[PDB]
């Protein structure tokens, strides 16, 4: 409900400071940052999730079952949510690439404890019929 933009030129320094892809010079700009508050406007995703750790990660969770059957547009917000997640976690990536990889390890120390529940609590199988 502020003024436009959140971030500053020191946050500025590390999103400038991940690479777009894993073995070229290209890194994130500005121009990801709107792309990415006003793609979510359209995936009936509020923009506010970015300002918060936590935020950013649940939005990749909402995208990962997407990821099966997800446009070019998906498919971006995904590699970019995961760029920023890493910028509030105080996480340094070397690429797009590196962040995924790196996020993953993330989400093992909450498995770890989400697997002492599912030996209580399991999910079934789907299936459904048409004449
Ligand atoms: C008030 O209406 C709250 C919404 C305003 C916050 C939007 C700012 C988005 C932050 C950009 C994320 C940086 C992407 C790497």
């Amino acid at each position: 409900g502020a003024r436009a933009s959140r971030l500053s030129g020191g946050e500025l320094d590390k999103w400038e400071k991940i690479r777009l892809r894993p073995g070229g010079k290209k890194q994130y700009k500005l121009k990801h940052i709107v792309w990415a508050s006003r793609e979510l406007e359209r995936f009936a995703v509020n923009p506010g999730l970015l300002e918060t750790s936590e935020g950013c990660r649940q939005i990749l969770g909402q995208l990962q079952p997407s990821l099966q059957t997800g446009s070019e547009e998906l498919r971006s917000l995904y590699n970019t949510i995961a760029v920023l997640y890493c910028v509030h976690q105080r996480i340094d990536v070397k690429d797009t690439k590196e962040a995924l990889d790196k996020i993953e390890e993330e989400q093992n120390k909450s498995k770890k404890k989400a697997q002492q529940a599912a030996a209580d609590t399991g999910n079934n199988s789907q299936v459904s019929q048409n004449y």
